[PDB]
């Protein structure tokens, strides 16, 4: 449970992190060489993919924030969590879910996301 | 929008026939031969495996019904749709919620199941 929490937090800084390079370096850290990411509006692989996929989605959105909702549970090496995307005025605009999948090394090697109302 | 729902319709079509053979058929029909399935208290592959854990499931839930819950949705192969356990008396007693995977042939090659409360 714990160690979802904590799996659903690595995910969401990299996404809220606001220096490109240390967000790379998170990236780095967190995500597999081998990996791969896919929701409604992107994609990407790779370490280097879905570092440069981040800055992208955030140039479009400045100032937006993506905060947890409700408590993220899972099973195996897989977790399950949900965000809202707050505004830079702090309205609540949409939210999200994903599905991140660890590889035996306890590095993610791939995420599935949906969009919520 | 629609292929999301018939995709989720025939997923809980499978889950919700009562004879096992017709069953085997449905998943035959639905499912790949390189399929896996994996939740918070099973797993099972191929299409043999599956069609013997959900009668496994039901053999241990006698009576229950699983009715979708909300719209499904999704994106490229990947449908998401979740659904409530109800009670051979009618009772709401549980839920959850899945991750149904495509192959390029339109047959089921991925689930990964979760739990939800109310």
């Amino acid at each position: 449970m714990t160690q979802h929490l904590t799996i659903a937090q690595t995910y969401l800084a990299a996404w809220n992190e606001e220096d490109n390079e240390r967000r790379r370096h998170l990236v780095g850290q967190a995500w597999a060489e081998n990996t791969r990411y896919v929701d409604p509006l992107m994609q990407g692989e790779g370490q280097q993919g879905i570092a440069a996929m981040i800055e992208a989605a955030r140039q479009k959105f400045p100032g937006y924030r993506f905060v947890l909702a409700g408590t993220p549970d899972g099973h195996g090496n897989f977790t399950r969590f949900s965000w809202r995307l707050i505004s830079p005025d702090g309205d609540d605009v949409a939210g999200g879910t994903d599905v991140v999948s660890l590889n035996t090394e306890g590095r993610i090697d791939n995420v599935v996301g949906f969009l919520d109302g």
